[PDB]
Formats: structure tokens, sequence, C-alpha cells
């Protein structure tokens, strides 16, 4: 799909057996989703935004479904105020920018 | 162009006469910029990000070029880690993601 940005670029994943709305965020280097469970180990890790820094848990190798594409990668788990799909998991579903 | 998601998707920018690398950031609703001089008045504004809330001051009517492509839009000048052009200018440059 094409999708304009005249609005926020939300979509439905799916993540640990849930149904979440993210958002497509080519400014992030990493996917973060808020507070949830995921199986497996996890370790500690500070990500920085605008507004500073915030500690999350890494997860890898975490199976999500975007907008009906299955990809694979690392998630980071903590308390974020918006779930962000980052260019780890945009780029295995072939995301582009296009102008 | 078609960008791809590997790296960050940085690009230039020229604004007041000067040459600045920005990322183009589908995540964010507004292009924030670090600090400079823009001209004329400014009004207040908050934008909260993965840490929290930053003060910026809201410049409008401003003439940027993102990539080689005009725009004349709004620019928010405050403590931003990195210039992000947000989808206020990104949809003037006529820019969508696709997959
Ligand atoms: C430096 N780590 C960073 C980079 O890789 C990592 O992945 C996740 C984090 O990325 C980010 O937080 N990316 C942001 C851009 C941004 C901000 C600061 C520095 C770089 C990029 C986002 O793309 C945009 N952000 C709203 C998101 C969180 C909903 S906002 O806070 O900046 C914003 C920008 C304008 C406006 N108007 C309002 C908010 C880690
Ligand atoms: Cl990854
Ligand atoms: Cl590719
Ligand atoms: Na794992």
């Amino acid at each position: 799909p094409q999708i304009t940005l005249w609005k926020r670029p939300l979509v439905t994943i799916k993540i640990g057996g849930q149904l979440k709305e993210a958002l497509l965020d080519t400014g992030a280097d990493d996917t973060v989703i808020e507070e949830m469970s995921l199986p497996g180990r996890w370790k500690p890790k500070m990500i920085g935004g605008i507004g500073g820094f915030i500690k999350v848990r890494q997860y890898d190798q975490i199976i999500i479904e975007i907008a009906g594409h299955k990809a694979i990668g690392t998630v980071l788990v903590g308390p974020t105020p918006v779930n962000i799909i980052g260019r780890n998991l945009l780029t295995q579903i072939g995301a582009t920018l296009n102008f």
C-alpha cells in the first residue's frame, strides 16, 4: 500500500498474541512498545528521544505482524507514550519513503 | 527518490541560507530543528516525545528546502537531539510511505 502523511501513519500490529495500534516511524531506529509481557530472555537498555531517556527491556527475535506482513527482530518494551515500529522492522516489510 | 530504511533517512536541508542535515521522520507531526536564528515572531509550543516534553519556539511560514524540494511552513526550534522533518513538511514535498 501507499500511505500518505496527512495523518499519523497508524497501523494494526499483532505481537505476543495481542492486537495493538502502532505508528510507522522512520525517525526511530528501534521498535518500542508499551509495557507488555514477551517470552524469553531480555536485557535492560536506555533509549533516548526528544525529552531524554527511558529505560526499556530489550527482547530479541520477536515475531510481529505489521499490517499483515510478518517480520522478526528486536522489540524494546517500556514506558513509551506511543507504540512505534522503527526501521529495524520497517526494512523487513520492504517499507520505503518515496517523493 | 525511493529511500530505503537500512540506514537513517538523512537528507540535506537549507534554511536561512545554511545547509544542515535532518532526519525524514514519519513519526513526527511537526518539524523541529536545533537552536538557530529565524526571522519574525514566534509562538510557544510544547512537544512530547519518548522521554517527555520540551519547550520549543514555533516559527510560521519559514522557507526551507528539503532534499532539493521547496517548502514553506512551520518550523519548531528547540533542544531536539537531531534535526527532524515531520509530516507538516513531508506532505509539502509529496512524501509517502510504501510497502
Ligand atoms: C536517538 N535514539 C532515537 C532514535 O532511534 C531510537 O529509536 C527510538 C527512538 O527514536 C525516536 O524517539 N525517534 C523520534 C525522532 C528522534 C528524536 C530524538 C533523536 C533521534 C530521533 C520520533 O521519530 C519522533 N518523536 C515522536 C514519536 C516518539 C511518537 S519525537 O518525540 O522526536 C517528536 C518530533 C517532532 C514532533 N513534532 C513531536 C515529537 C530512539
Ligand atoms: Cl532487529
Ligand atoms: Cl530493500
Ligand atoms: Na528472545
